[PDB]
DNA sequence: TTAAAATTAAA
DNA sequence: TTTAATTTTAA
């Protein structure tokens, strides 16, 4: 391939692998903050999942809670 | 490698790969049941959430969903 | 729902249960054929990777990885 | 629970939620930088095997290739 | 979307 | 040391 090409290459690679450097530093952040909560005698478990819940639209979610009750009605669960 | 080596690796492959067959055809299979599913108007992701409960313990869920309530509730929404 | 949508329901659930049930049987019996080649001086992780390799069509892959070689060689990485 | 325990709730998914704004905003960057790659001629696919390769020990890549050619062989390939 | 796929943490 | 769960990719 061409030389610029390949510098464009280079400058790529090197993008990402520092983009990925500074989210494997925000991942470990996260994980000190459920160690600290852990420590507090927080269930880490139920912590993340708060958390994914609050990821979606409140009156989606509640809509699908919803949803979830009428089947778990209809099967006898 | 021996003759014999290579006779056995191509045995693992061979059951690995046969495995892996009947794998897929489950899984398409597991996809018609949703695929169908979802054509007589029942929703797939409520169906998929359905299915997860259910292999999870009864009290251990309960034991779970009320921490969660008790989070949730303490932070609001 | 009506008593017949609970039907449907309830046989969907059974269909789809018992058809996880097969799967997890499926992969359990892989990862017996893959410790078993493990006792027996087998990389596990390389083995696999050839499943894997084996999986693609052979052109694809053979070019996929003249790419790779290039781009590889491009960045002084080999 | 305490008034406590809820102010550490409340301050452990708040930063929890933050962290997860920003590795959020990092793998958008990711893909913006994959999508400008693939828009100057380079293999996205290609591109990330390689960010995963260079994410591995040289000495130890090359030991797994090495093996990985003697299975082929073995085989066949 | 769907996937299958995997390395990894921890029960 | 085996079910989990964390991550990432294919497709």
């Amino acid at each position: 391939m061409n030389s610029t090409a390949q510098g464009q290459l280079k400058s790529i690679i090197e993008r990402v692998e520092r983009l990925e450097v500074e989210k494997a530093e925000i991942m470990e952040q996260i994980k000190e903050v459920y160690a600290e909560a852990k420590g507090n005698g927080f269930d880490v478990k139920v912590l993340k999942k708060v958390v994914r819940i609050r990821k979606q639209d409140r009156a989606k979610r509640q809509e699908e809670d919803a949803i979830l009750d009428l089947y778990m009605s209809a099967i006898g669960e």
